[PDB]
This record gives C-alpha cells, sequence and structure tokens, in this order.
DNA sequence: AATAAGCGGATGTGGG
DNA sequence: TCCCACATCCGCTTA
C-alpha cells in the first residue's frame, strides 16, 4: 500500500485536490493543507487505505507527526504547513 | 465560552 | 518474534 508522504506528494504533483492542499514552496518542499477542505483530502486517504473507520485530519496529522524522526515530513512553524524532505522530493 | 490547531503517549492493526 | 507503517484513542496545551 502507498504510504501517506507519497499519497500527499501524489496529489500535489497531480492536482486532483488543489483546493484541499498545495505547495507554499515547492522548490523547498514546503506545503500546507486548507482549514476549511482538508478533512475531504483526510478521508481520501482513508479510502485509498481500506481502514475500518473514517479518516479525520487530526488522526492523518497524527500520522504524518511521525515521520518527524525519520524525516520524509516534518512540521513547519507556519499554520497546516509541512515540509517534505529532500530525499522525498527526489524520488 | 466556541472553535481550531498543535502535541504526543499509549495501545491496536497490517503485512511482513 | 518482533518490526513496519500507520490507526485509533485519549487528554492536555496554545491561540
Ligand atoms: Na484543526
Amino acid at each position: 500500500k502507498i504510504r501517506l508522504y507519497q499519497f500527499l506528494l501524489d496529489l500535489l504533483r497531480s492536482g486532483d485536490m488543489k483546493d484541499s492542499i498545495w505547495w507554499v514552496d515547492k522548490d523547498k518542499g514546503t506545503f500546507q493543507f486548507s482549514s476549511k477542505h482538508k478533512e475531504a483530502l483526510a478521508h481520501r486517504w482513508g479510502i485509498q487505505k481500506g481502514n475500518r473507520k473514517k479518516m479525520t485530519y487530526q488522526k492523518m496529522a497524527r500520522a504524518l507527526r511521525n515521520y518527524g524522526k525519520t524525516g520524509e515530513v516534518k512540521k513547519v512553524k507556519k499554520k497546516l504547513t509541512y515540509q517534505f524532505s529532500g530525499e522525498v522530493l527526489g524520488r
């Protein structure tokens, strides 16, 4: 199954949910979720994974926090903003 | 208060 | 066995 950081990177490349997520500085890998439309994107993640329960932005962000150590995605000190690692962007 | 984002420990589930 | 890569639950903190 596709990994969460890859799901998000794929969405940013396709632009299929442009109203839910967007690049801030794509060269730096920084991206931001929509305050009002992030739940629709979270729902899509859960359906793609076939999880038992409805996915929520809160649970999706809890999963993102677990990348902080290994570095695939880091939280930026801006609202709803995150940053992919160079390695993630390179692949 | 109402609303929202942030934080993260503890535990449960998948598929190796 | 026991790690992977989250999912889920819960409560606290900050704005
Ligand atoms: Na929020």
